[PDB]
């Protein structure tokens, strides 16, 4: 594994360490005993470790100022030398030295004319989850990550980049973003700000990421809060102060659906951090979707919804009006227990009430394309396998198979239960349905595994207790599944209960069904107390934010496909007024 | 829409503020910029912006006393100037002073000889959901609301009226009451009590709104506690101090139903403000009310129970004993599935025992007609459509239709449904009937759609799986609604469930229904777990304390309609005693 060889390589260090004297008396910090291995006896000045680490590396881990002056001045040739492992591929002694705030040896250091655009490119420095911190790879970034506000501009006066980029695209500002201490974090993104050429042009918060983010619509797909609130400061306007009121203009650029992307919204809904749920929420944003989605967007998932009901209650009346035939085959001539009525009409004629069922058809199929045509969460499946069995149903007509109906019968569940997806949104019944959202697709397939498990082992019993018995009377266990068919049933309670009194139930029957009827209680009772770890006081405001979520996400989906002869665009822009073109949307607030 | 364009013209203005140099110099402050274009260069010093306003009033919205004096040092008439526009059809330049609390500028634009009495009749100052305050129209108001009681004072000093009513026929009192520092506003509102006449008639505090509010009986309905708190310290006497023991003596005038309504308890019951609801809880209310019920309140309420419940008692044995027939109509002559034995008797015979009926058919008609009498939550729709099912019984009969059963069913539930509304009260299964309440009228009928999604999906599967099966056994699903009504009762596990192990199952029945009994009690378990949002323990007290808020709405309902030989008045009046003729409740108390 890989989790192990760094674990090694930490110990195969400390090894050459305790083997190399040089590395040893530079690891304790002993004076008297570098100049014993430098001066009189001159040892390996360049000794490279197990790590590639130099002497001056080991008395850079530890904050031994005075070992590594020893090695700066009996060698200052160590000073230039990177890391020459593959687990540290880039780092040098200033890396260790602005990591561990030495500010009189990052003073020292860059006074013997260490690299300040060093990239520490190794492995360990990566953006990984099993790594447990990241700040890039040049040493401004160190000093903007562990706050030493002493050392970013000590390292900005001897010619800092901040333009510089690592390797991810991301510049300092970047790093700012994925960092715990934002409240801290806000003072080091503006020192890092005062640096700037000062041009309203080519500005460092528009350098995008190498994903295309600028580093303020990075703090919203992240759910940097503290971050997005303070990036705000920078673009948004007051307009005026009325006492209490306070008309505030924001700007709106990023944070709208103008670019075919390249919109804050677009990134909020599809990416999976719960964080950043939180940002949809926040005020410059909130007031936009509130207003999205109290005109225009309600209205219009009503459309689409309305629109759907019909295409859906159209499909069924197609199906309870469908073609008849008394059974063109024979009798029972397979097994005398045959309730078989066939309804194949292979011909087109039946003109009078068919002609309507012939549009229908034809309705049922061209919107099923249409469905497919825009196409080209769990209610995103249940839409597509819908419209999939219309075209095999279709297939299954014109070649009249004896299983014409198990096709058109999925699609009658899925029609439906894909119009409760409009109950997300409309009224309040939106966040129940995104409830059962994490059920169906979330306990249920878990579920089920251990209740298969309890079904597997008293439904195969019942059957051998009236394998025995004459399934006449009382035979709800006889076929080889019907026995696990009709335990399922009283797994639920449905049936009677196989309680048939005239006849006399085997001594095993009346044993078995009681230890059955306790344990289904006990995995009911315990299923429905496992429920109740959603019900303390946030997760009421989870789903209810979730919902919110998506709420806003079907908000920005309508806004794509549609025309834009309606659905103007949001604020107004900058233009007939003395505006910078831009959007803009006007909320006006009230303090206390 | 609206709320667009207060937006626009925010920004029109900014326009030809930016444009109109000598409102830019007035919004900048610019004291070098302004007479440039007043004094050398002679601007339009009466220049009108997009929202009416001049170059005072740009210099007065920013604290700017210098660009202000500067308006006002070189053109004295732009004092008197009001805003010309639309949105702010009224509002002059102390208007804008008074709420910005500029004290120097108030104290200069009264110096100036501003008008005291100048209404601001704009769209924005007025009372809307969408308006974030709402101050009044006159200046004083302004003061009184800001809390610069150095304004309130100084606004006095020139000429205020406090008996000055807006538009909506408030004083400076009731605009007081709809603030959020109830607090403060006290001080506030002592303050404008103390520039009264000094007369004990007339006086501000008996000012009423112009829809008969006193700015007392606001504060009840308002929910506002503090003021209400605040207003009965004016409006009480104690009696005595025996230690902790101090029995004080409530006006209880406008507190009573005294006035046809012109009562503060006929108020809080019928506003749909849930902070209302917390004024009957008062301690000079509560004292009211629970003496109101624990006596000839609860024992009246058990009278037209019990009445009722006599009343809904015969007309059910009206029903068990009506006219009969062994069915006039020849056989099963439709189809033979007829289970018919139609019981019409035209004739007023069968006198030995019908002459029971011939009463007991008068008496719910009587009474059917006296429910509509005195007619000319949910509870009182039960109550009307019930005797209106029976005077269309009354046109069924009569005319003896064959559907002489649905008509006389409705009245059944309908008749019991409206006799738990006595539950309301009498003990404490009175918030049990409050939740179902809740219940009836708020999650069903926007549950049932999620419900209905789910069983026409279903439902119509199992009508296609046995329409080809024969419904002679298994016959569950057999009509178009009828498999419909079936899979409705499986959806609630009241049926076996279709098992019948004799004949052979269709191979799609024994796969529909399985997916269908896990997403039935998916959607019933999480229908469960949906009512937890009201245990958390306010809820408990929410409707506990909306079940005293129906149960002092029913107190009040008694003593109006009945009549007055029974029932006296609340406390004791202030006649043979030496008090004012108005109530008085003697509640004494113990502190500790
Ligand atoms: N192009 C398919 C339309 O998208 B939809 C959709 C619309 C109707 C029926 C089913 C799915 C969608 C929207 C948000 C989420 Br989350 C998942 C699906
Ligand atoms: N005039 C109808 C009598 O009023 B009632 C009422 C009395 C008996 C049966 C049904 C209704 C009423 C009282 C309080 C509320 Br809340 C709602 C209805």
């Amino acid at each position: 594994s890989w989790a192990q060889s760094r674990d090694e390589q930490n110990l195969l260090q400390q090894k050459r360490i305790w083997e190399s004297p040089l590395l040893l008396a530079a690891k304790e910090n002993n004076v008297q005993a570098l100049y014993k291995l430098l001066k009189f006896e001159g040892c390996e000045v360049h000794q490279k470790g197990a790590m590639g680490e130099t002497a001056l590396h080991i008395a850079a881990l530890y904050d031994n100022n005075e070992a590594a002056q020893v090695l700066m001045e009996a060698a200052p040739e160590l000073v230039f030398e990177p890391m020459t492992s593959e687990l540290y591929e880039g780092q040098t002694a200033l890396h260790i030295a602005v990591i561990n705030q030495n500010v009189n040896l990052v003073r020292a250091l860059l006074a013997r004319g260490a690299s300040v655009s060093a990239r520490a490119t190794g492995s360990v420095f990566h953006y990984r989850p099993h790594n447990l911190i990241y700040y890039g790879e040049h040493p401004l970034s160190f000093a903007a990550c562990v706050g030493s506000e002493e050392i970013v501009r000590l390292l900005i006066e001897h010619g800092a980049d901040i333009r510089a980029q690592d390797s991810l695209g991301n510049t300092v500002l970047h790093i700012l973003i994925l960092q715990p201490n934002k409240t801290f974090a806000c003072q080091m993104y503006n020192l890092l700000l005062s640096y700037d050429g000062g041009d309203h042009l080519k500005s460092l918060e528009l350098v995008p990421n190498n994903q295309g983010l600028t580093p303020f619509k990075l703090a919203g797909v992240e759910g940097n809060i503290v971050m997005f609130q303070h990036l705000m400061q920078k673009r948004k306007h007051i307009q005026w102060t009325y006492g209490p009121l306070t008309s505030t203009l924001y700007d709106l650029t990023e944070i709208d659906s103008s670019g075919d992307d390249q919109s804050l919204l677009e990134l909020i809904v599809t990416t999976k951090k719960r964080e950043a749920r939180q940002i949809l929420d926040q005020t410059p944003v909130k007031e936009l979707v509130s207003l999205k989605w109290k005109r225009y967007g309600r209205p219009y998932f009503c459309v689409l919804g309305a629109i759907y009901v019909l295409y859906i209650i159209c499909f069924t009346m197609c199906c309870v009006y469908r073609p008849l035939k008394p059974r063109i085959t024979n009798r029972t001539n397979p097994r005398d227990n045959t309730l078989l009525q066939q309804k194949l009409l292979q011909e087109a004629y039946v003109t009078p009430k068919d002609d309507l069922r012939l549009v229908g058809e034809l309705v049922s199929i061209v919107g099923a394309v249409i469905i497919l045509l825009v196409e080209i969460g769990p209610f995103h499946v249940i839409i597509v396998t819908y419209a999939f069995m219309v075209l095999v149903t279709m297939v299954m007509r014109l070649t009249n198979s004896d299983g014409e109906v198990v096709p058109m019968s999925f699609a009658l569940v899925l029609g439906w239960c894909n119009v409760m997806y409009f109950a997300r949104g409309f009224q309040m019944l939106g966040p129940f349905t995104i409830m059962i959202q994490k059920m169906i697709f979330g306990d249920l397939m878990r579920f089920c595994w251990l209740m298969a498990v309890v079904i597997l082992g008293f439904a195969s019993a019942f059957y051998i207790i009236f394998q025995t018995e004459d399934p006449d009377e009382l035979g709800h266990f006889y076929d080889y599944p019907m026995a696990l068919f009709s335990t399922f049933e009283l797994f639920l309670t449905i049936i009677d209960g196989p309680a048939n009194y005239d006849v006399d139930l085997p001594f095993m029957y009346s044993i078995t069904y009681a230890a059955f009827a306790i344990i289904a209680t006990l995995l009911m009772l315990n299923l429905l107390i496992a429920m109740m770890g959603d019900t303390h006081w946030r997760v009421a405001h989870e789903r209810d934010e979730l919902w919110r979520a998506q709420v806003v996400a079907t908000t920005v989906m309508l806004e794509r496909k549609l025309p834009r002869c309606l659905w103007p665009r949001s604020g107004i822009c900058g233009r007939e007024y003395g505006l910078g073109d831009r959007w803009f949307l006007r909320v006006e607030d009230r303090q206390d």
